């Protein structure tokens, strides 16, 4: 569950898209080239959109949801779709299933009625969503190969922040660093970076690249402090990895208002006709 | 998930009982020798009772539930409690969670509202049960070590029945054999036999021991047909294994009406006071 390239994820996602196309066509009600089907690239936009809808949900989640939970939930959502089609299991539901499962896994103390209680729908509407999470729970757990422990960036982040503040007492005002570094971490979390690097490299990139966004530079930081090494890197590599992630977020295209509007409708029209009977 | 003795399961169950006692006592509200706690032997009675309540539920389950499902569900229930206390997770709920998970795992086509629809409770009461299954789903899956595939006796049973009817055309009236052998299989399913032997040995014992209950004896059956061997046994062992299971069901003490009434009340009084805060 930590891959070697954007190409490797591209392939997996493509496979998932074909597998459904073939299943749908196999179950007769549609021709192989029917434009009802979403293209891998279209699935992606919808996933970007839902991952954002996922983030919003967690942000407003009244019983204040810890960042370990929101991070875990997003990792699930991503991994699910590396080999599953948006056309087969609706991401509106899978998204909410990832949040719930994540609360359970991370032992975040919240009951299901409390959880669905955070949805802007009538009491029965919310009960209905609770029902759908029961439907997809095992599916989600199975599609994750039963590997539910996900290591988030927030832990090594707090550690790097600690390292800096005691090592460079000048910046004893990290309250500014943290907020910036958090903003940047959120952007990385929206790319495939979580599936591509260690959470430490991810935490490190958020901090060094945010302090730097601020102007300040600790030219002796990596060398002096990080003579130590936990996640594979003779300094140089790390510098390239940071350049790599820093690039990923630079080239991240957010879902656009209207395309989503179209693709949602396609996705809805897809779940509408029995393609999966 | 196939053990070497009733002693091995006895130990596991005992451990589970102590672990809770210690957790409860650790969380202060109770003394180590408080009679509120159930003894391992008492847990057992309650489990026998619930496994029967489990069987009844599946029997009346309107969208006719296949025997693979009911068998799988009972295996879960048993395995859950090999290392978990009835005092900690109520078997009324775990029982229903095992049924649901089993429908999902075996791909028995039934939705959650359909499932809970089979409970003799008001619409909200049933929704409440659906909620509790969502609560315990992951727990159940985790406590099963993520091993959800359970091989039932019904498959090799149908095969042995086929073997007999073509090999001894006299008994071409197996409709009688089957019903008897099924009745006996139900009795084995209530003992630890499922956790102790292969489903083939279990299927074989149900058939050979039921034909025999009927009077008829095929002295050339094992030797002539079963020169073949899939599950460890130089004839002799098998004969001893059949003697073993045949013994287990002989010495199975069903839960008694009033003791249950008491133990339920103890169990309820247990879940009543916060022992698990």
């Amino acid at each position: 569950w930590t891959f070697s390239s954007e190409e490797q994820l591209a392939r997996l996602r493509a496979d998932a898209n074909r597998k459904f196309r073939c299943k749908a066509v196999a179950n007769g009600k549609v021709l192989p080239n029917d434009p009802v089907f979403l293209e891998p690239h279209e699935e992606m936009t919808l996933c970007k959109y839902y991952e954002k809808r996922l983030l919003e949900f967690c942000s407003v989640f009244k019983p204040a949801m810890p960042r370990s939970v929101v991070g875990t939930a997003c990792m699930y959502f991503k991994r699910f779709y590396l080999n599953n089609s948006v056309m087969e299991y609706h991401p509106r539901i899978i998204m909410l299933t990832c949040a719930f499962l994540a609360c359970k896994v991370d032992e975040f103390n919240v009951s299901s009625p409390q959880f669905v209680g955070n949805l802007r729908e009538s009491p029965l509407g919310q009960e209905k969503a609770l029902e759908q999470i029961l439907e997809y729970e095992l599916l989600l757990i199975q599609q994750l190969n039963f590997h539910l422990i996900v290591h988030n960036p927030y832990r090594p982040f707090e550690g790097f922040l600690i390292d800096l503040k005691t090592r460079y007492p000048i910046l004893e005002n990290p309250e500014i660093l943290r907020k910036t570094a958090d903003d940047f971490l959120n952007r990385i979390a929206l790319t495939d970076a979580y599936l591509l690097y260690t959470p430490s490299q991810i935490a490190l990139t958020a901090i060094l690249s945010s302090a730097s966004r601020a102007g300040i530079t600790m030219e002796s930081y990596l060398s002096e402090s990080l003579m130590l090494k936990e996640n594979r890197t003779c300094l140089s590599q790390l510098l390239d990895i940071m350049k790599s992630m820093r690039n990923l977020v630079k080239k991240y295209e957010p879902p656009r208002s209207e395309e989503v509007a179209v693709l949602k409708q396609k996705l809805d029209r897809c779940h509408s006709a029995e393609l999966a009977l």
